[PDB]
């Protein structure tokens, strides 16, 4: 199987699989069954940003989701990353709907990697920023249901041609270059990512949610993830 | 055919294609019959820095390739280069051998792209830095002969296992993601790139040289592109 | 005096001392007569960009200046600026009104340097963005009349509690550390900046422009450097 | 008093004031007495590295302190440091020598800070990256002995003119502009900071150490701050 580290933007509760009773963030480890989660009051119609960020000294995996003037919504783990994924991953961010549906729209994306050893210049580095998405994003790779529309949105789940969202949709965008983020010489490696976000719904209870994902590089979707497993997973395990 | 811009550091003088009598550095666009040429000292056995920049404003593509404490060669060339590439391009290293001969050896490489508009955030960024190279680099498209070796160093044309050149060699490195150059809506684009390179050769004539470059993303090494044409062009028209 | 060198965002046009008839954007190399302009039609109430860019190996320094959907104003000059600067100077923005008016407020402003020699990481580089400003900008040197406002604008020249401008105001933002530009060892220098700006005016003829200019580490506003002059010159020569 | 929070390269076990019998290194807040150390086995006569990182969501302030083939040391402290430093803040680098001593030679300094909201692009940034020093650093507020010298290295503390190390020294060396570190209004701040040094010593026990630190922006050189505390404390409270 995939080896998977997410950061969840997870819309809708599913407490048969041992989500809170609440809309909620989470930090998973190969598991849809969070590590840590922190009550996420989700404002559906409001533009979010998410920041992550990870170093190998530390070792705290974070993520903060905001919304201007109303909240920010803090989750951490302790976690060595670097024993958890291989040498080389792919990161992305995925989405979907199930029985119930939101829109899954991002707005923005942006990532850093370093791999430092001994000098104030990061013996690697990878950083790319996308402040919007053209009509064929070349450097993504787009699995399942991902588009980009003609707002220069990157649509993750299906939206009709008058934007409305589908149930029953999975979507996920990788960034084309495999990335580095460990080698056993290494002093330290870390990571940050940000990405802006627009869940809008007509439903009562929103789903699915949005995660941002770092997974071995050949990493696909797997059958059978659909809904409340956020395009990551072939089960709740 | 492909559609090539490159900056050579051509070693060789191959007069009955229009070198100039000694080795050059030079701005090639769309042909190996340089734009413009600068006499180039080149110093074989010593670590050498390129460094390349551009900028849609300007339109003036530069070069400087130096030897510490000895020399630093300049070249320049007035261009519209986003009238010249794709919208979505790779970017590269060349460097071929012939009958004669040279280690092709990039000890660091790295390369930042900027796609602006109306924010003191590009709207668009792509950076990569590799200070060393891995036994197996995942985020590049090795073509033709180019290998990584033992010490981390990127041999782009075939050495034996003591280090020792081979003539007749082709070799490329192009980084895996497509480059986003420009956009119709964009307001300035930009791209900087900087490698560090050792020639070594026991030919008393070495060659055939090292070419940063940036192509259509599906770029392939040309047949009959060896020697003389830096593996990048067909012919030499 | 002062070592000025600078690209004018100039809204008003004073023929008597060499200013095209019309709106212009110029470069600026000790003298506030234009090496280089070009026509701008700015657009009062509307906000726009400035790019400004320059590089020791291209030695071509550039600006555009835009405003979305509407247009995007290029001027260039070629000139060797390491040669015209001290070694080190600081940065900064500038504005006056005179017997016309118009605000002269900064929304945002980036600046990046580097100075490199023989590695992919620059020998030195600065790099500051402001995305807004602080009622207390400790890491700017106010001058003269600027100051930073509730919305967290930078008002370069005065405006009134309403947010009218004022006539026969001059003010300047300078970044509170030197920056290096030069040394007489590095193989490239080269700098960038960004800003956004809004100018609104109650004028027919709306005066008098904002600048970013790079200077001696110690400049200050001239005496007699108000109006046309722009904050920067003591005369007219 | 100063407001002071510091990573310590303690070289000199001063047990009598709560060191550790070993050399080590050390998260201090507010108090030289650290609140997380590890054990450093430093190696006199070789070039480190030190790499520090902090940032408000994970509030892990981490260091790690490394010779390339040797040892790779790290400390950790979760304290919530927007609450302890004010929000503009200086950064330096300080040394001591005292009975025994020590060359504290800079030989590279970077440092990068960050204050972000609701976009890919950090609301504010400062990074400076300074591979050598220059003759005259006007970018540097250098404090008690710290001069740089003629191979273009950052002597905190006193040698003489062949290079052999003075005790009863104390040197700092501050960036010249303040940092923004805080706003009520910020959802993440974070910084980077590395350097390199090379203690060399002619004592059995060499001392006393280097710190990088941040500190309200009128920070100075505190009376009787000399050998043990470091050139950051008046007293070992
Ligand atoms: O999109 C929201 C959820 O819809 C489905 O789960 C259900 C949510 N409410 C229900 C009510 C009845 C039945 Br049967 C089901 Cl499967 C569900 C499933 O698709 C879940 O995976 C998903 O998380
Ligand atoms: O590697 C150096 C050069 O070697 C070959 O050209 C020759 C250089 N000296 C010669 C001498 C004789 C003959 Br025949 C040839 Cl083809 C050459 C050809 O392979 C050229 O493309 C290449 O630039
Ligand atoms: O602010 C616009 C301009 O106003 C003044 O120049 C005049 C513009 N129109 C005029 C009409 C009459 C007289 Br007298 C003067 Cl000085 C001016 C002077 O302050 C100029 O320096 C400035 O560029
Ligand atoms: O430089 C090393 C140390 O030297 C001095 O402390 C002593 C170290 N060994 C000693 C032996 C005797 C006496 Br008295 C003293 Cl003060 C010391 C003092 O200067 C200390 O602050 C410093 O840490
Ligand atoms: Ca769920
Ligand atoms: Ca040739
Ligand atoms: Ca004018
Ligand atoms: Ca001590
Ligand atoms: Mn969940
Ligand atoms: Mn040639
Ligand atoms: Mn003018
Ligand atoms: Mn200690």
């Amino acid at each position: 199987a995939d080896t998977i580290v997410a950061v969840e933007l997870d819309s809708y509760p599913n407490t048969d699989i041992g989500d809170p009773s609440y809309p909620h963030i989470g930090i998973d480890i190969k598991s849809i069954r969070s590590k840590s989660t922190a009550r996420w009051n989700m404002q559906t119609g409001k533009v979010g940003t998410a920041h992550i960020s990870y170093n190998s000294v530390a070792k705290r995996l974070s993520a903060v989701v905001s919304y201007s003037g109303t909240s920010s919504t803090t989750v951490s783990y302790d976690v060595d990353l670097n024993n958890v994924l291989p040498e080389w991953v792919r990161v992305g961010l995925s989405a979907t709907t199930g029985l119930y549906k939101e829109t899954n729209t991002i707005l923005s994306w942006s990532f850093t990697s370093k791999l430092k050893t001994n000098s104030i210049a990061d013996a690697n580095s990878l950083h790319f920023s996308f402040h919007q998405f053209s009509q064929n994003p070349k450097d993504l790779i787009l699995q399942s249901d991902a588009t980009t529309d003609s707002d220069g949105n990157l649509q993750l789940t299906r939206v009709s041609s008058d934007g409305s969202p589908q149930g029953s949709s999975v979507g996920r965008a990788l960034f084309y270059a495999p990335v580095h983020i460990w080698e056993k010489s290494a002093v330290v490696a870390s990571f940050d990512a940000t990405f802006t976000f627009l869940i809008k719904s007509p439903d009562r209870d929103p789903a699915d949610g949005i995660t941002f994902f770092i997974a071995n590089t050949d990493t696909s979707i797997p059958s059978g993830s659909g809904g409340r497993l956020l395009g990551l997973f072939p089960d709740a395990n």
